[PDB]
């Protein structure tokens, strides 16, 4: 009576446990879809409720085990009762193990989901500042401002190292749990691969930010030096041409005694102009180097912005300056040269 009743109750609760088992296996076989954060949270809650359901069944098994042992101590039915008891105890421990490890898997994945989504927003911020700074520095004070913005960026990125180090640890944790689940319950990890690729890709993007900041900072240190070298040569030359052009225009526009002085001042000035032929080629040389640097920095930025996916041309302004200087000097040489000839025949 109590033996037969206990066997029936043992079979029923084992079936209930097996149904909990099959539901858990079908759940853990299901990869996350297009809302990973929300779905994983929902499944953790469901698995917490499933784990409590199994534990409730565990209280039924403990009751049935005590009653069985009372009957067995008193019976041709006893081998069946003992066997059925051992089957139910064995199934309970298996479903308990699976429920706990799967809940563990969901929780560790949840940290990875959160971590990668946080790193994306950090990556988005740094990649946009790099994208944003399109204009090249025109002057020494504008240069120092650009360096400051990159220095800040560099500082912010270095401080995010713990965030990405934690992500690597969080992914590693998830791999270990999945492996134990694979080894103890024979179910492959259907989820972890999605996030290894996600984590691996974010790491590369972060390195490009760090690398591109170091390259870009270094671009401006070389570019800045080239600006200093050119401006130190173009400013004194440009001032000199303005000074000499007004002297020549004054000497040119201004008896036999006077003619000798007019030829004398013009003939002497033409000598002065020739002496500056070296200082012009020097200025042309430095300007070409600075233009090349402005071109190098510009292409650096357009490249990076394209990989992730003008207003005017920076070096074009520098082009115009050399045009004005070479034009004025060739014009100045000619005008003085022709005026010496006009005095010479006179």
């Amino acid at each position: 009576s109590r033996c037969q009743r206990c066997i029936s109750e043992l079979k029923d609760i084992r079936l209930q446990l097996e149904a909990c088992e099959t539901r858990t296996v079908h759940r853990l076989r299901l990869p996350l879809d297009k809302e990973p954060a929300r779905e994983c949270a929902q499944r953790i809650a469901e698995q917490q409720k499933a784990q409590a359901e199994v534990e409730g069944l565990g209280k039924g098994v403990a009751r049935l085990s005590a009653e069985a042992e009372k009957v067995l101590a008193l019976s041709p039915a006893a081998p069946t009762l003992r066997s059925e008891l051992e089957l139910t105890l064995g199934k309970l421990e298996q479903v308990r193990s699976l429920s706990a490890i799967y809940l563990e898997k969901l929780k560790t994945i949840s940290l990875v989901i959160r971590g990668t989504q946080g790193a994306e927003e950090v990556l988005r911020a740094h990649e946009e500042q790099l994208k944003e700074a399109q204009a090249v520095p025109a002057t020494l004070p504008e240069l120092e401002a650009t360096k400051a913005s990159l220095k800040k960026l560099r500082a912010q990125a270095e401080a995010q190292q713990p965030t990405f180090d934690a992500l690597r640890d969080e992914l590693r944790g998830a791999q270990e749990v999945g492996e134990r689940l694979q080894q103890r319950h024979g179910e492959r990890d259907v989820e972890v691969e999605r996030w290894r690729e996600r984590v691996a890709q974010l790491l590369e993007r972060w390195q490009a930010v760090l690398a591109q900041t170091d390259v870009r900072q270094r671009e401006l240190e070389q570019l800045g030096r080239q600006l200093r070298y050119y401006r130190e040569s173009a400013d004194p030359l440009g001032a000199w041409l303005q000074d000499a052009r007004r002297r020549q225009e004054q000497i040119q526009a201004m008896d036999s005694q006077a003619v000798r002085e007019q030829l004398r001042q013009e003939q002497a000035l033409l000598e002065e102009i020739e002496r500056h032929g070296e200082k012009v080629e020097e200025c042309q040389r430095f300007a070409k180097q600075y233009i090349n640097a402005i071109k190098d920095y510009e292409l650096q930025l357009v490249t990076y912005k394209a990989q992730l996916e003008k207003v005017q041309s920076g070096s074009e302004s520098v082009i115009q300056e050399y045009v004005d200087l070479r034009t004025h000097y060739s014009e100045l040489t000619t005008l003085t040269s022709q005026y010496i000839k006009f005095i010479s025949e006179t």
